[PDB]
């Protein structure tokens, strides 16, 4: 049974096991007044930890480090930041602190310092146009082209045929789109194109907040947007 926003206080961190070796990390923060559940990966590299993407805040990632600890027992030796937005940067330096060396494209580690955000230590190059994908351990990274922001990636773990689509993707039950400063809303449909095109036997598609599905929710992000588009 999949965590909740209302399951977890803000400071706390689950997890939740995919497939063997491939797990989803979830913790809460707030943003304006209200407080939004999000979502990252762990893959295992045998005897090391993959991680994709923080836990929100300097505060929650030290306390995912805790769990995975005590849940796997395994050390994360590397990580990578899918975009340049806060809910995946934040964190790095606790990161870089307690071992990791962290990589994010060149775009992401540009964005984040004019942003004011956390910036990864190691350059993630071969993602650098629409389509482009290299294996990074056991997992495939995917540059589809901009939507959620111009530098997202997704993440594919072979192995067990599990989809990571960070915040280009939404669960079901979100009927609107939100927040959007940053997206290229008229490049985001062709973009989910290029990703169920590369990845169309995906079994599992995790989002950036929420609860997992299948490959439905391309679908059913492909038609958030094009209503927010059509208003
Ligand atoms: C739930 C959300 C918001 C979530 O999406 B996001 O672009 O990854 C992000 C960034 C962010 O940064 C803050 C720190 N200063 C601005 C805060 C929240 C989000 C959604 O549905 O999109
Ligand atoms: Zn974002
Ligand atoms: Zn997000």
């Amino acid at each position: 049974a999949y965590p909740t926003v209302s399951e977890i206080p803000v400071g706390e961190v689950r997890l939740y096991q995919i497939a063997d070796g491939v797990w989803s990390h979830i913790a809460t923060q707030s943003f304006d007044g209200a407080v939004y559940p999000s979502n990252g990966l762990i893959v295992r590299d045998g005897d090391e930890l993959l991680l994709i993407d923080t836990a929100w805040g300097a505060k929650n990632t030290a306390a995912l480090l805790a769990e995975i600890e005590k849940q796997i027992g395994l050390p994360v030796t590397r990580a990578v930041s899918t975009h340049f937005h806060d809910d995946r940067v934040g964190g790095v330096d606790v990161l870089r602190a307690a071992g990791v060396a962290t990589y994010a494209s060149p775009s992401t580690r540009r964005l984040a310092e004019v942003e004011g955000n956390e910036i990864p230590t190691h350059s993630l190059e071969g993602l650098s146009s629409s389509g482009d994908a290299v294996r990074f351990g056991p997992v495939e990274l995917f540059y589809p082209g901009a939507a959620h922001s111009t530098d997202n990636l997704v993440v594919y773990v072979p192995s067990a045929s599990v989809l990571y689509g960070g915040c280009a993707i939404y669960e079901l039950s979100r009927t609107s789109a939100g927040n959007v400063a940053d997206a290229d809303l008229a490049e985001w449909p062709t973009s989910i194109e290029r990703i169920q095109q590369h990845y169309p036997e995906a079994q599992f598609v995790i989002p950036g907040h929420g609860l997992p599905g299948g490959l439905d929710l391309l679908k059913h992000t492909t038609n958030v947007v094009k209503a927010h588009t059509n208003a």
